[PDB]
């Protein structure tokens, strides 16, 4: 794919997001993810997919704020009527027959964090993984699953903290809060994740699918709630207050590889109230 | 900076951040005055131009709230009723209104918060506790009733079944570090850093769009709060057991040893309960 | 107090210490299930002990898993505890969870499969840092866990960590089990007996109706519905009928399953070699 480099080692696929300049989630990333999910639904597809990033500093910084309609239209192609949202695409990711493992170095914010949250397991580099939900600070509630996943993983208090402060969390704090399964030393992370994927590679396909389906049924929101979250994000992200705050962010180097994106959580605290 | 302040709650507004300090001597028992003032504060905070964020703390040297005043239950329940509709005459329903406020609420804990005191903190949006001096507990079962103002609903969700059964059924006191490990508080913070930490959190949210804060909070609450019927059921059961013979006898024994005074029984109530003889 | 063939019981005031002792290796077989059914009946009485501490007499195991050579027999025993469609360890363990008596599982050594599910059905779990091991080997063999691990682990661990524990079928030490939420706390082995005795003692003088009321209210929020317990069992049964489970179970027996060898001592690892 244009934005996803795939290497298949047995029944384990390594899918690497490589969408220069900085791995924004735009229409091409979404299009290629839609195509990948279609492939991974095949009976003889890999049992396990490991997701990682080719970018030095980011997994995904967030969605491309200049292409919201465009990436939304790509996301719609994965679903049926009512599913024109990144949120419903990430729901399909969560329900995939393949076991998905997110391996995080560097920064994953906004829908970047939501992508990780939709995967089955998250393992993060202690030294360099950073998670955040900048959406509220910019001016919209998270629209692709953070509300649904974080509330269940973190519990009410910690989810309110993460979502409403829009602050950045290092890997150790993310582990303590439950946002990732575990923080692992950077030097051990690749081997640790490869080993886990190798565990499951030899297990009966139907057992993996049955157990995952059963756990998902208990722990995923209903589609109505996913669609409601997306609709409210889609409304507020087009609103005047978000326009003004995003305009200030653009002046300060938003969607460039600089201080604003590297330390976006901090940057939001300096924005003038609208 | 116009904002109401009350006999038992010292409230002041600095921009869009309200600081509200509970100060109800002699020892911050949740009595009718505290409940009345909290009812009034929650009504004020429903206004669209009200503060984005409220920081709650305590003026008391040793307690946030020790628990409810067990000598004034009908009187404080009557005050609590004024916050809601028919069937909402309970601290549980008052604390549900607190949870659902448009304002983001931060509980800053030093010293002891037990019973309905812990339940107040649990109803707030975020809890940050002094590592050195914060203590949490649910003494209700040890006295002889299940918690009646939300601890069952909140702790089961935050702690999970096993740890909630441990906390509620043992009525033991938890220090800040263990409270954090169990999920009763968001984080334990060194005492010397706690004020600045909480101020920073509040300052973050102070400049964020009001509608985004409210939208996100409301959606999170929808997933994680009980239904009103469950809150009312929790309250009903507590109000009846606090009048059964065992609670009356054990409460009387506790009063004999200094319950509702600033002494060993209240400073270490978790321990006191374990030594009461059946 | 009553002692049983496989459950050695001592009553001290209002605290019952019930020790599982079913040689050669504490498999959950028909005798264990029979005796557990009888014990649950006794513990329903108004003047039963307020608290029960469960432990094991076996040097290496709490319960390794069920005796897979006696499935009809132990199932028939479990059936006696419930109504139509309750002939499952899942429903038996639900009855355990709903007991008026407070149950504390004190874990040394290995508890896997339905052994872990027994512990999960108890009210509190405290584990020896040095020697407690937990695992759900079911997916590795080829079915989702059928006796409550799906329902309990998803709630206690959250989606990500539950998917990890269930899909990997890996063994978890006490410290990791505590971090993930599978046990309440990990305690040094030398302190574990005193710690658990202290917890039981806290509750010994508490009003019976308060303990029962609070436990019932917590269970109502945190237990699955009976239909979901029945469905967990049925899903396990569908997959267990399949060729892969039959084949992999046979290979495990060929490698010393249900004997005190490497396969049972280190079952998590053993599944990876199939
Ligand atoms: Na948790």
């Amino acid at each position: 794919y244009e934005t996803i480099k795939a290497r298949l080692d047995g029944t384990v696929l390594s899918a690497t997001f490589n969408a220069p300049p900085m791995n924004l989630i735009g229409p091409e990333v979404v299009r290629d993810l839609v195509a990948l999910l279609e492939e991974l639904a095949h009976p003889t597809a890999p049992r396990v997919v490991i997701f990682d990033s080719a970018d030095a500093d980011f997994f995904f910084p967030h969605v491309d704020m200049t292409k919201v309609p465009e990436y939304t239209a790509e996301a719609a192609k994965a679903g049926g009527p009512g599913d024109a949202s990144l949120g419903m695409l990430f729901r399909k990711l969560s329900q995939l027959p393949a076991v998905t493992i997110a391996k995080l170095r560097g920064r994953a914010r906004g829908a970047g964090s939501e992508f990780l949250l939709a995967c089955d397991m998250r393992f993060a580099s202690r030294e360099n993984a950073i998670l955040g939900q900048p959406e509220v600070g910019i001016g919209a509630p998270p629209g692709a699953g953070a509300i649904q996943h974080l509330t269940r993983l973190l519990g009410r208090g910690r989810a309110l903290e993460a979502v409403l402060t829009s602050s950045d969390f290092d890997a150790d704090l993310a582990e303590r809060y439950g946002w990732v399964n575990r923080a692992v030393p950077d030097a051990e992370l690749d081997e640790f994740v490869a080993g886990i994927a190798a565990r499951m590679s030899g297990f009966p396909r139907d057992a993996l699918i049955a157990a995952k389906s059963a756990i998902n049924a208990i722990s995923l929101p209903a589609p109505a709630e996913v669609r409601a979250d997306a609709a409210l994000f889609q409304q507020l992200v087009r609103g005047e207050k978000v326009q003004q705050r995003t305009a200030e962010l653009f002046k300060q180097g938003f969607q460039t590889r600089g201080a604003t994106e590297l330390d976006l959580g901090d940057a939001l605290g300096h924005l003038k109230a609208v």
